[PDB]
């Protein structure tokens, strides 16, 4: 219509080869997923892909140049198919839809408008449709002008449904007023179409043609002057009723405009698909396309019935890979996601927690019967739709999808951090009057002007009633206990934050519900994210903050450390970290050495912290946790890399793979390839020990942690690519 004018370089591809066209689309969808089509119809099975071009603009003359081909286009396709592309996607019956049982009439309907192409990077030019419409316009009658001149030239009959043909030669054996019979009946051709169609042929002494009609012509390809390999489904039409269609409308360029109203349909499958379910998939970042994609991979857990998955169509993603392929690698890595954010956060609400108990809170939360009930919960069972022919299929899985997807998303971890958050505690994970001390105690707090004897008893009532706001019991349990350990006059800060929490993530106003539950889950939200760091048994307290390292900052949440009120917790222990005495001697030398030996580049100013953290994953006793977030965050990195590295490898593979480089003696190894130093501190420190033992492998992990801990993340993951990704062996 006006400037307005997404580009999309088409390319139609069968058994014969490639059509490229321009898809000019009035809406943003940013990239828009290939999708193959099965054999039927009258055409055979094909595959289209798509690829993002230039924000061609267009002035007014132009747009109505554009209106012109396409009528053409509209005709040549015939009287079953309405000349409008928005009108053939919107009259698509509902079993054609990638999702028949959700179907929503969005408010716009993109505007799609297809041009030839040569080759896919011929740019566009307006000037070349004149010429091609004009040869369009100025189209003899066969019967107005050599058999060989025509083979393979296309034709379609105007006054017989625009049905088109693949002129296979002249037939001088008969002519239009020729015989030709059926069972019981023989009768001429002139005579035919004055008794069906009711035409009344003038130059029935012209020599007939032979044509395969294009349906029946599905893929067979095209003998050569009459060897007529197959001709049992070739016919013989008059001259007269054929138009020759200029040299361009060729059977590649015409057949390949077959699939048009499909990718149109495409175009109108996926809008519909957006608006519809959009508001109830967890939100990943997408739009439009990918989008898409992704709530189908999401929620589309069986695969397509032969005919496709939405019509005759099946969308693939990068690389061809199918939406169930997606699922499966998505989980795989959200399985990792979801694990190593769970270790990270539970490390710190729970910082004089024991790893046995630390890995027992873990699996209570990310255990498979926790998981399947947030599902539940989500109200995505009831969108999952699949024919039950699929086998270990589990709701809980699509939690881990999601995870994985959200992550995959431009929100990240960003985004598996809230949905983590929102998810796993609620107020609608414990069951449900109470005294006036209380409810009076529940508005003040609603509005700030409540302290610490305010809390206290909310705490308690809270904690002799049994409130749980985890999906796990014994998680919630043993998150009311930390609050006894918390000072009341903190409590504010850590339900403020709740509070912020709930409202930036759209699920709450400026203010909580005013009740009990509502009020302790705010708080569980902000100390989950909030706690600054743990406790090494009996030596200070580890401060988490690889966050800050990161490239993207979220303040309103976490804040700067330039300072908040959370803020300000974290840098304290930072600090007091540093307060601390260095005894160096070995420990500290083999901490520094292990510095300079990363191999990679650590954002600046953070060494001094990091020298630290490496001491502490040097002796004994103490490295426990830090091993503990390394395993997590290794498992992560790896699974990441892989994902990455093989875009077509599934489950298994990308399993068998990164567990190679896991093992100790892997990892091991690898702690080795340090400067003596560090294998010198490892036996100091353990008397007989063996070139096979497991603190070889262990205090590896732990170093791992020491770098997310101090440098940051991606510094830690260039850490595995570097170092343990080229340990993965092969399948193969
Ligand atoms: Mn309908
Ligand atoms: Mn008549
Ligand atoms: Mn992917
Ligand atoms: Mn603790
Ligand atoms: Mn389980
Ligand atoms: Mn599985
Ligand atoms: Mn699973
Ligand atoms: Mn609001
Ligand atoms: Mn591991
Ligand atoms: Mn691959
Ligand atoms: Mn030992
Ligand atoms: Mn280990």
């Amino acid at each position: 219509g006006a400037m307005h004018a997404l580009g999309h370089c088409c390319t139609v591809v069968t058994t014969r080869g490639p059509s490229h066209w321009l898809l000019l689309l009035d809406t943003h969808l940013g990239t828009l997923p290939g999708f193959k089509v099965s054999a039927g119809r009258g055409l055979p099975a094909a595959e289209v892909y798509f690829e993002a071009g230039p924000r061609v603009s267009l002035s007014r003359t132009d747009a109505t140049i554009v209106a012109v081909y396409q009528s053409i286009l509209f005709q040549l396709l015939g009287p079953t198919f309405p000349a409008s592309w928005t009108e053939i996607g919107a009259t698509m019956p509902h079993n054609e839809y990638t999702f028949p049982r959700f179907i929503s009439n969005p408010p716009q309907f993109a505007t799609l408008a297809f041009l030839p192409l040569l080759s896919p990077t011929s740019p566009l030019d307006l000037r070349a449709l004149m010429v091609t419409a004009q040869l369009m316009c100025d189209a003899k009658r066969l019967s107005d002008e050599l058999s060989a001149s025509l083979h393979g030239r296309m034709v379609a009959t105007p006054e017989i449904s625009w049905s088109l043909y693949v002129v296979l030669g002249i037939d001088s054996t008969q002519t239009s007023l020729s015989y030709f019979t059926r069972a019981n009946e023989s009768i001429t051709y002139m005579r035919y179409y004055a008794t069906a169609h009711n035409i009344h042929l003038r130059a029935a002494d012209l020599p007939l043609v032979a044509a395969v009609r294009l349906d029946d012509l599905k893929d067979h390809q095209i003998p050569a002057p009459g060897s007529d390999d197959l001709a049992p489904k070739l016919r013989f039409l008059p001259p007269e009723l054929c138009l020759l269609l200029p040299d361009e409308f060729d059977l590649i360029r015409v057949q390949a405009l077959q699939f048009l109203p499909e990718i149109a349909k495409h175009i109108c499958d996926i809008q519909n698909t957006i608006c519809a379910l959009d508001k109830s998939f967890p939100d990943c970042g997408r739009i439009g396309g990918e989008r898409y994609f992704a709530i189908t991979a999401g929620l589309r857990l069986d695969q397509g019935r032969g005919r496709g998955l939405a019509g005759w169509r099946t969308p693939f993603g990068p690389f061809g890979v199918s939406h169930t392929d997606v699922f499966q690698r998505l989980e795989l890595l959200g399985d990792a996601v979801l694990g190593f954010i769970v270790t990270a956060r539970l490390l710190c609400l729970f910082p004089d927690a024991s790893v046995g108990t630390l890995v027992e809170l873990k699996m209570e939360l990310v255990r498979n019967e926790a998981l399947n009930y947030l599902v539940q919960t989500l109200g995505l069972p009831q969108l999952a739709e699949f024919s039950n022919n699929l086998k270990s299929k589990t709701w809980a899985d699509m939690y881990e999808e999601i995870v994985g997807s959200i992550f995959t998303g431009p929100n990240g971890i960003y985004g598996c951090e809230e949905f983590l958050a929102k998810t796993l505690m609620s107020p609608e994970h414990s069951k449900t009057a109470c005294p006036d001390a209380v409810t009076k105690a529940s508005k003040r707090v609603c509005m700030g002007e409540a302290g610490a004897h305010e809390f206290r008893s909310l705490v308690d009532y809270a904690c002799e009633q049994g409130i749980s706001v985890f999906c796990s019991s014994r998680v919630s349990t043993m998150f009311l206990e930390r609050l006894r350990d918390i000072p009341a006059e903190d409590m504010l800060d850590w339900y403020r934050l709740g509070i912020q929490f709930s409202h930036r993530s759209g699920l709450s106003g400026p203010g909580g519900v005013v009740s009990v539950i509502d009020i302790m889950t705010h708080l569980a939200r902000g100390l989950w994210l909030g706690s600054p760091g743990f406790y090494v048994e009996q030596p200070p307290t580890i401060p988490v903050l690889y966050i800050y390292h990161r490239s993207v900052q979220c303040p309103v949440l976490y804040g700067s450390l330039t300072t908040g009120p959370v803020a300000s917790k974290v840098l304290a222990l930072y600090e007091k970290i540093l307060a601390y005495e260095s005894s160096g001697g070995s420990k500290h030398i083999a901490a520094q050495t292990v510095s300079r030996s990363l191999a990679v580049p650590i954002p600046s100013g953070t060494i001094p912290f990091l020298i630290r953290l490496l001491q502490i994953a040097l002796t004994p006793h103490v490295y426990q946790k830090l091993e503990l977030l390394g395993d997590a965050f290794l498992k992560c990195s790896l699974a990441l890399h892989l994902h990455a590295l093989h875009p077509t490898l599934t489950e298994g593979a990308l399993t068998r793979m990164r567990q190679s480089a896991e093992t100790n003696s892997v990892l091991g190894r690898l702690t080795k390839r340090f400067p003596s130093v560090v294998s010198e501190v490892i036996i100091e420190s353990h008397p007989k020990i063996q070139p096979d033992s497991k603190v070889y492998g262990d205090t590896f992990e732990a170093i791992l942690a020491a770098i997310l801990l101090a440098c940051g993340e991606e510094a830690a993951g260039a850490f595995v690519r570097e170092h343990v990704l080229p340990q993965v062996v092969a399948d193969a």
